[PDB]
């Protein structure tokens, strides 16, 4: 109930929204059909439209009006945002030079430049090209201000986990909002687009701007806009905010536009009907700057403009139907679209089985455009799994697609042709980003960044504190002028062991053997060298990784790589290791195929041992430095080191071997040497987060060897290709993979074919950024650089995508 006998006067989009039942009237009233009698009549006006006139100019003052041309408007803050243009001879800020803003230009009484987030609804990347004829102010913005080529937003790339992950700097998976459409099975309770239930405050996690803000005592304009308050209110809302007196005054302000997005999905992101939702919203723009002007804010305030996601061509005909795939269609509900999401549809059924269902839709048909998946063998860039919401079975459905449970769903519900939601790394799905004020930089271009990062930079905009977020707080800092927040490296938890040789190779009972016993003072100084770490600075580029948690390990040096060897685990944390251009690939040698030797540094009971191994059925071995790639047949012997081993299917020695044999020498030729830290990652309860020991579900039958979900690589080289990766001078050039150790490869369809037509595909796949690997392991990466932190940083979370160009 809501008794709305109350009335609105002078409470026009109240900040402090009122407790029910006494009427609202803060920008939300109208989506909770609570506004008071007067609110249409006092907070909607419309009179006389959105600009002055020659004639409206110096009027006497008409309270019904929209907005207002007479002498005292600028005052009650309340003019037409094109007032000084008409009456006082003034141009509109499209049309003024811009000029750097070295320092906020603000009126006084403002104890720190305002912050307004422009969000952009379906604002595709690549409309800032392609429509920049029609969009001369976003234009001029986008020159002038702080510029990505794209943002990448996260996925699902839908409207709330993206506005949310704005808001938040959180993965989905966190926040809680990890689709349009959501069912939490705790509460028992759903999530739509529509209706109210999006309201309670229990969907949605982390702590909002908003909040952060006010927690630290900075007043916020409110961010959530009801459809029925046109673009041309809000702006006059914003800039009346903004006029009030400063201990009224909010400091961070939101602008939405439904628009593209509405009409991209009628039309498709290139639709001929297209130019004219972007025309509207550059004049939306261009009233904000013109009202900025007017208030001399425009060299004060900074704006964020901004995007949630893109738009890609999706129509009807694109269908994929589960019940081409599926004969038990009907216990089943589908979460379906430009993503599907499985669960049965009702718990009462013990029938029920998701082994079956992900089996009957694997690979089934040729050109089959969708592709299952358990959610924790989603590639890890995702991060799209750790939350009760997400179903056990997900469906990646390829750009240009939808699922649809049965062919009735999609014409008893072509309508469409446009859509969004698909894997974030779409070109179609990248979206916008520019920063435009005194704290952003003048006339420069940033690379692309993902959206998580943006909460961070936005409290650094008002001087706040970030609530703890998946943002890298200072990989931004390039964006900025000032306001950069400098941070330190993680201390170092665990410092290593350096053992020497302090084991006789006959207290090991390992079960292994290697044909090695075949026998100088020249060569035999030179190894002990090479154990002692002579050959330590080609192998380890950018000093040892630092462990952050409390564990025991030790490093082990050798002629061609080294290691941080895990006591625990029984196998590295890291292997680290520098291919050169000219290095060559050689073979294992017959009498070295089986071959494995104790390391006579590490002892017997810290050691992996064979017998498991050949117990083990199902699992089979790896090494993480390749023996491939060893400098001499003498050098050769160290690969083969018990403490190189990892355990490894024979399905992921197929990936392993190709990537190892292959692709290493590739890269190493295509950018003139790499340097490679590989290791196992272990994330059983696929949280992104390293487990402990107790976390670990599956060991090497009859043993204490814990088995990896995913091993990974970090390949890195000098961004100046013309310098080799062992004599870099200036910036670096990073590109990694976290690989799902799988017991089969039922994941690429094209498996049984030559390893050279599908493992670098799903390496593709499983492209990761060297942050997502340090979450997944513990370890920090690159702590001897002669680059700076911010940069190094910045490195860390850039992920190599493999689309073409924008
Ligand atoms: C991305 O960034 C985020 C932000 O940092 C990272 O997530 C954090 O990770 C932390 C480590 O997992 C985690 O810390 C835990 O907090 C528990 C208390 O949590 C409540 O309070 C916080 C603070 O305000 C709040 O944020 C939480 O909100 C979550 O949960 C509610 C649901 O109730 C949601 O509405 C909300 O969206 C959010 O959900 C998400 O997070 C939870 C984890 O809390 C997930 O499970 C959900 O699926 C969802 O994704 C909460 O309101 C605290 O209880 C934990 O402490 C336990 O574990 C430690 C281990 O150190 C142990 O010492 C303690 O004894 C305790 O264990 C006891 O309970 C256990 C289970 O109940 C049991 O096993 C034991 O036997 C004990 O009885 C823990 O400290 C932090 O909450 C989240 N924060 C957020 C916002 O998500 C995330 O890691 C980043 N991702 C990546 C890849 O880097
Ligand atoms: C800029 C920004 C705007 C914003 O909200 C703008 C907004 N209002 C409505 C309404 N009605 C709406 N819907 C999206 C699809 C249906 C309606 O979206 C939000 C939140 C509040 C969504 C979390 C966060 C940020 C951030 N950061
Ligand atoms: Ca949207
Ligand atoms: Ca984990
Ligand atoms: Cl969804
Ligand atoms: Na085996
Ligand atoms: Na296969
Ligand atoms: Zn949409």
């Amino acid at each position: 109930w809501t008794a709305t006998s109350g009335s609105c006067k002078g409470r026009c989009f109240e900040l402090q929204e009122v407790g029910p039942p006494d009427c609202r009237c803060d920008n939300l009233c109208k989506s909770y059909s609570s506004c008071c009698h007067d609110f249409d009549e006092l907070c909607l006006k419309t009179a006389r439209g959105w600009e002055c006139t020659k004639d409206r100019c110096g009027e006497v003052r008409n309270e019904e009006n929209a907005c207002h041309c007479s002498e005292d408007c600028l005052s009650r803050g309340d003019c037409c945002t094109n007032y000084q243009v008409v009456c006082k001879g003034e141009s509109h800020w499209v049309d003024d030079d811009c000029e750097e803003i070295k320092v906020p230009e603000c009126p006084a009484g403002f104890v720190r430049p305002p912050l307004i987030i422009f969000s952009v609804d379906g604002f595709r990347a690549s409309y800032m090209k392609k429509g920049s004829k029609v969009m001369p102010n976003i234009e001029k913005l986008r020159s002038c201000g702080t510029h990505a080529p794209y943002m990448r937003p996260v996925y699902p790339t839908k409207t709330f986990p993206n506005l949310y992950t704005l808001a938040t700097g959180l993965y989905p998976e966190s926040h809680g909002i990890v689709g349009n459409s959501m069912y939490d099975p705790v509460f028992d309770a759903s999530f739509h687009l529509r209706g109210r239930e999006k309201f309670n405050h229990r969907w949605w996690g982390g702590q909002p701007l908003w909040i952060t803000a006010t927690k630290q005592g900075v007043r916020a304009g409110t961010f959530f806009w009801s459809v029925s308050i046109p673009h041309e209110r809000r702006i006059l809302t914003i800039l009346q905010w903004l006029s009030l007196p400063d201990n009224e005054r909010p400091s961070v302000y939101a602008f939405y536009s439904e628009q593209p997005d509405f009409s991209g999905h009628k039309y498709g992101p290139f639709g001929p009907e297209m130019t004219n939702p972007l025309r509207e919203i550059d004049k939306t723009v261009g009233q904000l700057m013109d009202g900025l002007k007017q208030l001399r804010l425009h060299r004060c305030v900074n704006v964020i403009f901004v995007g949630d996601h893109g738009m890609e061509d999706v129509t009807c005909d694109r269908t994929e139907f589960l019940s081409n795939y599926l004969t038990n269609v009907d216990d089943i509900t589908l979460v379906p679209g430009t993503l599907g999401r499985i669960r049965a549809k009702s718990i009462n059924n013990s029938k029920y089985d998701p082994k079956t269902i992900i089996a009957a839709l694997t690979c089934k048909k040729p050109d089959q455009h969708f592709k299952p998946y358990m959610k924790q063998h989603l590639p890890k860039r995702l991060h799209y799994a750790n939350n009760r919401r997400i179903e056990d079975i997900h469906l990646l459905v390829d750009r240009r697609w939808h699922v649809a449970r049965k062919p009735l769903d999609v014409y008893k519900k072509c309508f469409f042709q446009g859509d969004h939601g698909f894997d974030n790394k779409v070109n179609s799905m990248q979206t916008v980003f520019v920063g435009y004020g005194p704290t952003f930089k003048y006339r420069t271009k940033v690379p692309p960044f993902e959206n998580i990062e943006l909460y961070n930079v936005m409290c650094d905009l008002l001087g706040l504190k970030p609530a703890p977020n998946n943002g890298t707080h200072g990989s931004l800092n390039h964006l900025l002028r000032t306001n950069t927040f400098r941070p330190t490296m993680p201390d170092e938890v665990s410092r290593p062991n350096y053992p020497g040789i302090m084991y006789l190779q006959s207290e090991f009972d390992l079960g292994c053997t290697c044909d090695d016993k075949v026998e100088n003072k020249l060569e035999e100084l030179n190894k002990r060298l090479h154990t002692k770490g002579s050959t330590k600075e080609r192998h380890l580029l950018y000093g040892r990784p630092a462990v952050l948690y409390r564990t025991s390990y030790d490093i082990l040096y050798h002629t061609d790589f080294e290691s941080g060897y895990s006591e625990i685990f029984l196998m590295p944390l890291w292997t680290s290791y520098t291919i050169s251009k000219q290095a060559e690939v050689s073979s294992i040698p017959e009498h070295l195929t089986n071959c494995v030797r104790p390391d006579v540094r590490v002892s017997p009971g810290f050691s992996q041992n064979c017998l498991a191994y050949k117990n083990d059925k199902q699992m089979s071995y790896g090494f993480l430095f390749p023996p491939y790639l060893s400098s001499s047949p003498e050098a050769k012997y160290d690969a083969f080191l018990v403490t190189n081993m990892v355990p490894m299917y024979p399905a992921f020695k197929r990936v392993w071997a190709y990537f190892q044999r292959v692709l290493v020498k590739k890269y190493a030729s295509e950018r003139n040497g790499v340097n490679v830290i590989s290791g196992p990652i272990f994330d059983y309860n696929y949280d992104g987060l390293r487990d402990t020991e107790d976390e670990i579900k599956q060991y090497v039958e009859g043993s204490s060897i814990p088995v990896p979900t995913h091993y990974y690589s970090i390949i890195t080289s000098c961004l100046d290709f013309t310098q080799p990766a062992d004599k870099c001078d200036g910036p670096l050039s990073v590109s990694s993979f976290i690989l799902p150790h799988r017991p089969d490869n039922d994941e690429s369809c094209n498996s049984s074919e030559d390893e050279s037509k599908w493992v670098e595909e799903l390496m593709k796949m499983h492209t990761a950024r060297v942050r997502d690997i340090e979450h997944l392991t513990g370890l920090d990466f690159y702590r001897k650089t002669s680059r700076s932190y911010s940069e190094i940083l910045t490195l860390k979370t850039y992920l190599h995508t493999y689309e073409s160009e924008i």
